[PDB]
This record gives structure tokens, sequence and C-alpha cells, in this order.
């Protein structure tokens, strides 16, 4: 019934009783495990042209409201009962309801806390929540986003934040941020099918040009935002350069590294995920924190389908790229990650290396074991892309399941 | 689209569908409610010592399935020979409660068990396996003879060859044939007075057991342990492998001249000996198998794990790195040089070994061969992706479906 979770480095064991609280199904079954799949096959988020079953929504809303009053130690109180009646009354008459700002803040922090793929959850309690539900146009969306960015960047002393735009509504279009992140580098397809810039942003880069953007021709051209108000074509907005903090990359001892002209933005702000609280869905709720160095140094810069700079760096390090056994890729990867850490640290911009991050996550696991009797975690995403076993989480067994409030993937708006 | 798991490779953007999972007849530890795919030992395949004979009804369905697999493999499914073998197996089980495999069936089954192993990245070599039939073995002493021959053949003075020796299957009522050691070659772990361990911390229990059985312990960091071999219904017997038969490689670094002074070393032959081989319901409690090493097993796991030799700090200090701060990536730097030393040394000693890049690339080829040959390949992502440089290898970006197919290698409880 309850999974026996073991840590192989310390020989310690714990039981996850929290997983019993899961109400949403994952992709696995006794016949086969599909935990390595990035996106769901069916756990997607189908349209909302029609109102969701009142009974279903109501049970989800009740659970959430129950969670909320439990957090403020007022479960069973008069306020708790009166709130349930309000939600009850509104759903029965309108088919939906609305959250009080206090509940929204609690819900956003809980969704982060429940995110199985995030290694930085020790920070879950520290999140600035901007209520943008009073937004009625793409222009206003742009203003909220600029304020979010300014606040979150804080001149290099990054502060986690989330801005919540209006919830989805039946038979009405969704408020959406087309870009997958608030700050992305353009990806331009060139003559021979190759790509200049970030190969992962080719499609979005094209949509931007398609919608009137005058494209650049560099390797790190910050993309403009395509923001969409309900049932309207997306509108193009260019982010004020002074709002986009970037860090020039250089190496602590390799004088030539800087000559590579590499750089990366300071703010990691996912903008394409859906936030679900008490059955309510927020199709546009950009969130941000700070980077873990491997995200930039290993994945963004070294992935084969990304900037793929491994060989360039290897050649500059005069390594033997003639064979795999020389481990030239491993050596280059380490120096690139070192350059990222050194540079962000030099530019006084918040960043965390994969060792510090995993160590804090182990602490989080312990805190959660005491607080809730478990912690949903997705091993493949918690263990860093390099030096996996050199970190504590590698040797820690984990249980993965879905708790709500939650952040979920949703279909591309186009 | 197709009603089977959709598997994607995020590097190539290609998609495939796994239809082979449809053939699994054994459940794993996951459910729609939660994924337990990271658990090393989930009480699923766990072949607990089942004293009372197995349900003749359950044994037969498993046996029939295996025979169908075997006849399918030789392209004679539905033939008269197929139906006759099926009748022979059912008859044998009827009058004895069990049955026996023909020589070729055992060979086929051993290879399929390796082929079906979700956690093995070396499966592109699956078709090349020397299967030693030792089902005539009747004593612990004879087990030692078979094991020594296996070691000699497999080691082949450095030009390693994959092999498996199969001892008698579990029999109703009679005790099991067992090799107490988890591997044929292991280094002793000696508990110290201060509580620390000299040697391999992973082998403290087995080391103590060997001592308790008359072994006179050494006091080194790399003392090869003796074998505790157990024949049916007899206490385990102790056997010391002749040094000349255990090929080892002293570790040195290609450029860091001082690394050789560390006195580190590792043995050439990775031979797992505590796993159970299951074929058509029959259980081979003693069926040690071996291939060759993938460098990270030695350089990253065995030498750098916190609970193993834990040499990361020593090497970093030798490289004069800043071990007082994580952002210096001293752990990452030292791990890289330790792995390079392993590859370098094995290559120098002319002992077969494969680096994690070459291995994962060959596994990708294996996945493609298997997609065409069986419509899928059971794979455990966490075990397939190397412990270092994960995303620098192609397997990291490949989604994988994990499920249990039989014949298979399963975990079994310790004999003691
Ligand atoms: C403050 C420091 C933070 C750090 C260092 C951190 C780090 C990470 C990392 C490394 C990943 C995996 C990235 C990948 O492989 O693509 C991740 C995923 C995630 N993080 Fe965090 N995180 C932080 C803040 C946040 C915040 C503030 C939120 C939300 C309020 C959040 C929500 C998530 C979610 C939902 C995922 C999984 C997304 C997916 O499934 O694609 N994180 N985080
Ligand atoms: C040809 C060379 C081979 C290589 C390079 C290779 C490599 C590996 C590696 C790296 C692992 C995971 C090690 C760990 O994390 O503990 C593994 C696991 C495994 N391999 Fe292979 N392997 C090879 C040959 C074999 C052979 C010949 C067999 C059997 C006939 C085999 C059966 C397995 C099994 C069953 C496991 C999983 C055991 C467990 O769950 O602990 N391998 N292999
Ligand atoms: C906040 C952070 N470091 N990482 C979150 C994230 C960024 C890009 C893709 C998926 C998650
Ligand atoms: C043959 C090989 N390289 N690896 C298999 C293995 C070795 C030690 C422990 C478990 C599996
Ligand atoms: C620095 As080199 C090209
Ligand atoms: C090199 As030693 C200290
Ligand atoms: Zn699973």
């Amino acid at each position: 019934k309850f999974p026996r979770v073991k840590n192989w480095e310390l020989g310690s064991i714990t039981y996850d009783t929290l997983c019993a609280q899961s109400q949403q199904d994952g992709p696995c079954t006794p016949r086969r495990c599909l935990g390595s799949l990035v996106l769901p096959r069916k756990l997607q988020t189908r349209p909302s042209p029609g109102p969701p079953p009142a009974e279903q929504l109501l049970s989800q809303a009740r659970d959430f409201i129950n969670q909320y009053y439990s957090s403020i130690k007022r479960s069973g109180s008069q306020a708790h009962e009166e709130r349930l009646q309000e939600v009850e009354a509104e759903v029965a008459s309108t088919g939906t309801y609305h959250l009080r700002e206090s509940e929204l803040v609690f819900g956003a922090k809980q969704a982060w806390r429940n995110a199985p793929r995030c290694v930085g959850r020790i920070q879950w309690g520290k999140l600035q929540v901007f209520d943008a539900r009073d937004c009625s146009s793409a222009q206003e969306m742009f203003t909220y986003i600029c304020n979010h960015i300014k606040y979150a960047t804080n001149r290099g002393n990054l502060r986690s934040a989330i801005t919540v735009f209006p919830q989805r509504a039946p038979g009405r279009g969704d408020f959406r941020i087309w870009n997958s992140q608030l700050v992305r580098y353009a990806g331009y397809r060139q003559q021979d099918g190759s790509v200049r810039g970030d190969p992962a942003n080719v499609e979005i880069t094209e949509l931007c040009i398609q919608h009137g953007w005058t494209p650049g021709n560099g390797r790190f051209d910050v993309l403009p935002l395509l923001l969409q108000a309900p049932d309207e074509a997306p509108e193009l907005f260019v982010l004020p350069p002074e709002l986009v903090l970037e860090v020039p990359l250089e190496h602590p001892t390799l004088e030539w590294f800087a000559a590579l002209g590499l750089r990366w933005y300071a703010l990691p702000a996912v903008s394409n995920m859906l936030l679900e609280i008490g059955g309510l869905e927020f199709s546009a709720a950009p969130f941000s924190g700070w980077y873990m160095s491997t995200e930039i140094g290993t994945r963004n810069l070294c992935d084969p389908h990304r900037y793929n700079i491994l060989e360039d760096v290897a050649v500059c390090m005069d390594l033997d790229t003639r064979t795999t056994s020389s481990l030239w890729k491993d050596k280059a990867a380490v120096e690139i990650n070192l350059a990222v850490l050194h540079s962000f640290q030099l530019a006084k911009v918040t960043i965390v290396d994969h060792h510090a991050a995993t160590v804090s996550f182990m602490k989080h696991l312990d805190n959660e074991q005491k607080a809730r009797g478990g912690c949903p975690a997705d091993w493949a995403w918690i263990v860093p892309p390099i030096s996996g076993s050199l970190t504590p989480v590698f040797h820690q067994e984990m249980v993965n399941y879905i708790l709500s409030p939650a952040f979920r993937y949703q279909p591309d708006p186009w």
C-alpha cells in the first residue's frame, strides 16, 4: 500500500504515505513503466468550450478549500464552513467559481511544492505572487510581465515569482503566452537546414516574424513576446533591453573562452505551463526563480540539438576529439559548467551549482517526510545531467505521483 | 494513433511505438497512481525461496509459453515437432512436477534472458554468449571447477568473452545450488575498530561470512575474496581462486604521473553470481554470467560512490582542487580523471573495456535493431544512462519503456 523508499548511500528507509492522497493518474501501469516520457499521452488538458461536471469541479474545490483552511489552522472554523458554502453556491449557479487572493497565493506555493520534476523546492515557501486576474488585454499582459521581470531580476539578486493571469472559462478562448519562456534566444533556419541561434526556438522565432517581427541575425537575439487575449490573434511586444539581464560567459583560467562570445540570460521564466488550483485552471501563469548551472552549461549549451558547443570548446582545449575514450566531451562539459558558475558569480547574479542544489533537495525531502509523510519526486529530472552519481539524490529512491494544486503541460495555442 | 506506448527521442525528434510490451506477462511495481521505477529492489520479480512445489498449472503455462518462444525462434511454430515437445513437457510435469530443457532450449533461453534485461546497456552483444551447460554438477567442489573454467574462458588473457555457466535448476524438495558471493571476483571489506572499513564497504557481510567459514583474512584494500559455494542441502564450502586466474589491472593516469602511486586497481572480469535465471518457469538459482566492463562501473561507481571506495576527495586533493566549495566542481573534475585513468589503464593492459560514450551509442543501435526485430525493447532509463556525463550521451535523450519479459534474470534472496 505504502512504498518503502530506500537511500542506498546511507541505508536509511522511509515509507511514502502521501502518495495515497493522489487523485490524478500517471502514465504507468503494472504492465509497464513510462516514467521516462516527458509529456503525457492523454494526461493533457482538453479544451474548455463546455463547463466541467459540477460534481467533479465541486469535489476538487472542496478539497482545495479544505487544504487552505488547514494551512492557516482554521479547519472547521466558521470561516471555513462559510467559504465552502460560497464555492458551493457559485458552482451550482454559474458552473465555476473564483479564488480569494489569499487562497491563490497558497495555491501557487503548493503547486510548486508538489512539482515532482523541480530540484529547487526547498524554496517553495518563498514565492512572490502577482495577481493579474484583473487583466483584460494583451497590452496589459505585457505590462504585468515587464513588472514581473523587473521584480524577479532585482538587478541580479533574483527573487522567485509568479504572475497569474485570468483563469480559463467555458466556451471562451484562453489567455496565453505563446513563448515557452519570457526570455528566449531566436533560432533562424538557414540555407542548408542548419540553424543560427537556439535550434529549440525555430518555430517560435518564425511565428514572431510571421506576426510582424523584424528578425535579427545573431546567435543570442532575445525574442519578442507573442501574447494572446481570449479569442484574439496574438500581439507582438518587444522587451525593453534594459529589463533583460544577461551574463557574458568567460572562464576562470582559460583566457580564450571569452572569445567564444557566449552568453546567457539571468532569468529562467517558464511561461507555457498551466497552473491548476482547486479545479480552476490558469492557462497563463509565468513563474521564475534562478538557474541551476547545469541547465545552461550542460543542457542549453551542450545538448546536440541545442547550441552544441562541445566540440568547439574541446578543440580550443586542444583535446583529442578523435576518440570517445579520451573523454574529451566530459572534460569540455566540466569547463563549460565552470565558466557558467564563474561568470554568474562574477556578474553577481544568483545561481546554484548542481551539488549545492541536490544537497538542499535532500534536506527538502527530509522536511517533507516529517511535514507530509512523503514527497513526489521524478528521479530522472532531479538527478543532474552531468555527474549524476556524484550527487546525493542519485542514491535516493523516489516515488513519483500527482498532487494538486499542480503545474501541468498544455497544448501549444497554435 | 497506435494504441501502444509512444516513445520519443528528443534529440532526433523521431517517434516509435512499443508493441513488445504487449507480450509482458509479469507485472512491475508501477500503477496509474504512482511510479516506482526508481526503486532498485521492488518486491516484484523477487524470487523468494518457494519450498513447496510450484502450481503445476502456473508452471505449465510458463513452460508452454517458453516452448512457443523457442519454436518461434527456429521458425517451426505450429509444426508437429512443436506440438510433440509441448506434449512432452506437459507429460513430464504430470509425472514429476517439473520438466527439463533440451540443450538448445537452454542456450536460447539464456540469450533471451540477457536480451530481455532492462537494466543492461550492453545488450547489443546479446547474440554472442558462450553458454556452459553445467546441469550435471553434483558437488560444491565441482562447482568450483566449472567456475574456474568459466573464468579462464571468459578472461581469455584480456580479450574478454561473454559467458554464462548454468548449474542445476531448483528442484522440488531439494536444496538450491548457490554461489554466496554476489560476484566471482570481489574485494574484501574489513570493518575497523574506529568503525570505518578497509577495502570495499559493499562486501563487509560476505567478508565476515568467509571468515566465519574458516577464511584467514588479509588486511589490504584489494584482497580478492574466496568463494562460498553451496551444493543442495549442504553447508557452503570455501574455495580460494588461484591468483593466476584473477586478472587485475593496476590503475595509472595518462598524464598525471602521481596517480599510479595511489596503488589503486580493479579486476578485469565482471561476473555477477547471485542472480536467478528463470526460463519457462524453471529456476536456475546458480547461473553466474559475465561480459566486460563499461568504464563508469569502475571509475565512477566502484571508486567514487560515497559508500564504496569513496576516493573523490583523495584524488581532488592530489589535483590540488578546492574541496571546500561545491562551485569549484572538484568532484566533477576528479571523477573525470579517475574514469580516464581506468580506460587508459585497461587499454594499456590490453584488457577489454568500453567507455560510456561508445557503450550508449551501441545501445542506441541495439534499440533500433530491436524495434525492427520485436517492436520494442524493455529499458530502465536510470540504469541505462551513465552515472557521469548523462546528457552528453545519446541515451539520455531517448525515452524508454520498462517492462518484464521472460526468460529473465531476477533478484533472489541471500542464502544465509
Ligand atoms: C528558485 C530556484 C529554482 C531552481 C534552481 C529550480 C530548478 C529546476 C530545475 C533544474 C528543473 C528541471 C529543468 C529541466 O530539466 O528542464 C525544474 C523544473 C521545474 N520547476 Fe523549478 N526551480 C526553481 C524555481 C521554481 C519556481 C519558482 C517554480 C514555480 C513557482 C518552479 C517550478 C518548476 C516546475 C513545475 C518544474 C517542472 C517543469 C516541467 O515539468 O517541465 N521552479 N526546476
Ligand atoms: C558485454 C558486456 C556487457 C556490458 C558492457 C554490460 C554492462 C552493464 C552495465 C553497466 C550494467 C549496470 C551495472 C550497474 O549499474 O550495476 C549492466 C547490468 C546488467 N547486465 Fe549487462 N553488460 C554486459 C554483459 C552482460 C551479460 C553477458 C549478461 C548476461 C548474460 C548481462 C546481464 C545484465 C543484467 C541482468 C543486468 C542487471 C542486473 C541488476 O539488476 O543489478 N550483461 N550491464
Ligand atoms: Zn513507472
